[PDB]
């Protein structure tokens, strides 16, 4: 029932955020919700290129670091690699079949292609550090170790586009295929939805920037410049995203947007709260392999744990959940040198 | 069957364009083809923002002009928004689920990217020159006309989009659904593939140039200048997207990516044949309802006709169909100030 240009004309301004009329036309003077444009505006002025960057002395200074250093930047570079390649084609395959105003379509679109440039960022920083990429590539896919602290991502977003895919064939209801019933209930993938965005909301609020506490450390003690740079491109990326997901979430909930909605996160609740703490104790324990070999002085497994903890207790505040940990002053004050 | 990260480790080299297995890791250190690759960085060393350009006067020139003129100008602008906004969601919705290569996945997101920021320029053009855009805009979607395309178009994105989705939930065979037979066979759903292709071919080497002719028109008279720099640049881009498809066509039907493809390419030959000639037949009608009320300076139904012939016959012949038309030379020559 889906389809890529609707005959309908109808009042963008009226229609709900999902599950409405698919859009028809592509308009950016108005907007139901002004931020969306916003953040389009301010993605498209922070444009840059990872080609551009100079990483000619960062192979110089990976050679010279020992070699438990040399696991811990390696791994916190292939973790990043898996969650851009996910986050490159995700957000159009499962969100762009169910929006149906103008300014959320564009936005996901700009988003998923920031992605993009971020997952060619990483080609760029491999390719001049090590001597075959094909090595550190082909690693990812294999290695429990990295499927590990991601599992479950990749599940919330199949689900979500399966479910789409029965919903736009067979419609609402129970129905029969090949001698099996089958039901498609409205209400069961609204709730499948707002569980992706709050893994989503928790991959770039979260996950990624314990990646990035790991990135700056190098940078402190001033080794991985060339990388330095780029991690602080890719962060002031990652600020509109997380902002994107927060707005969109609250939106629901709010019940402005759609009463059914606010009325099923009253009932997602006790989920999306589980996979925010499954998340950051994935995160903790993905901490053990990366100091497999050996910690460095102002980074291990109990600080970075620590920020964790400081930095979700953050995250779940800003979309109304309760806060799992113990509250405490920012671990690593560093950081704030390098974001913003 | 469809996931956002295969967990098989495969050779990214040896996949097929199509049909193969899900793509996993995003990288660019190598490539099957490397045509779309070289795309890739050239459309984002060709990026451009439509707010940088100066229409300021283009207001004053629009309302001087004659009202046929501002027929001919308005009703081209429509049909140009009204492709913008379907390729700009199109390409993900309908190629992203079917695609088994990193570099053509990556393309195709930064391709339809670029469609985004046309369709942003469209609506600094549109309300720098009319005072209520939403009488624009909402002509679009119920022109008559105008919609005496917009459903083909659609239609081929809509049935490919939708076997896809039977392939991936129920697989090849014979199954029944609610009371009713429904068979799937893979054979079936590349013909389907081949024919969006072939139908976007058509469309941004045939369908978008026939417009660009109007525009700059409009432009060899000193008019309309801000919307002349935006078609500039827009021009520029389609050059690079109608590459694009034309690889990909060619390397289906040579039988070098899949065999069986190209033994159905050349079975379904007559239909591609009659698909190309079919769209050239609409813009020749189209011109008709254009000059309905008189013609311009440099422009006519006979001028514009004779143009969509000539570029007719270099686009089918670029992807192997039989020329339909007698072949002359490029009738309207000063064109090529404004393309390559
Ligand atoms: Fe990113
Ligand atoms: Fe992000
Ligand atoms: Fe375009
Ligand atoms: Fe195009
Ligand atoms: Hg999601
Ligand atoms: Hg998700
Ligand atoms: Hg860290
Ligand atoms: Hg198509
Ligand atoms: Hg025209
Ligand atoms: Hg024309
Ligand atoms: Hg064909």
């Amino acid at each position: 029932a889906y389809t890529t240009f609707s005959q309908t004309k109808n009042d963008q301004l009226k229609e709900p955020m999902f599950f409405g009329q698919p859009v028809n036309v592509a308009r950016y003077d108005q907007q139901k919700y002004d931020i969306f444009e916003k953040l389009i505006e301010k993605q498209l002025s922070f444009f840059w290129r990872p080609e551009e960057v100079d990483v000619s002395r960062d192979r110089i200074d990976y050679q010279a670091l020992p070699e438990h250093e040399k696991h811990i930047f390696i791994s916190n570079l292939k973790y990043q690699t898996l969650l851009e390649s996910i986050q490159g084609r995700s957000p159009n395959v499962a969100l762009l079949p169910l929006i149906s105003i103008p300014e959320l379509e564009t936005w996901v679109e700009t988003w998923a292609f920031s992605e993009t440039i971020h997952s060619r960022s990483y080609t760029h920083i491999i390719r001049n550090i090590v001597n075959d990429p094909s090595v550190v590539f082909d690693d990812i896919v294999t290695n429990e170790q990295i499927q590990k602290r991601a599992e479950g991502i990749s599940s919330y977003y199949d689900e979500l586009i399966e479910m789409t895919s029965y919903w736009h064939l067979l419609g609402e209801g129970t129905h029969t295929v090949n001698g099996k019933t089958v039901t498609v209930s409205l209400r069961e993938l609204k709730k499948k939805l707002y569980l992706c965005l709050m893994s989503v909301n928790a991959l770039e609020a979260i996950r990624f920037y314990v990646s990035f506490a790991c990135s700056f450390a190098f940078a402190e003690r001033e080794l991985m410049e060339g990388n330095a740079k780029i991690i602080r491109l890719i962060a002031r990326d990652e600020a509109l995203h997380l902002t994107g997901t927060q707005h969109m979430l609250n939106l629901l909930r709010s019940g402005a947007d759609d009463p059914e909605m606010a009325e099923i996160a009253e009932e997602c609740k006790q989920e999306c709260y589980d996979l925010f703490v499954q998340a950051a104790q994935q995160e903790k324990d993905w901490a053990d392999y990366l100091f497999r070999d050996g910690s460095m002085i102002g980074l291990n497994k109990d600080i970075l744990c620590q920020y964790v903890e400081y930095i979700t207790n953050i995250r779940m505040q800003a979309v109304g959940l309760d806060l799992p940990f113990n509250t405490r002053s920012n671990p690593i004050p560093w950081i704030n040198t390098w974001l913003v």
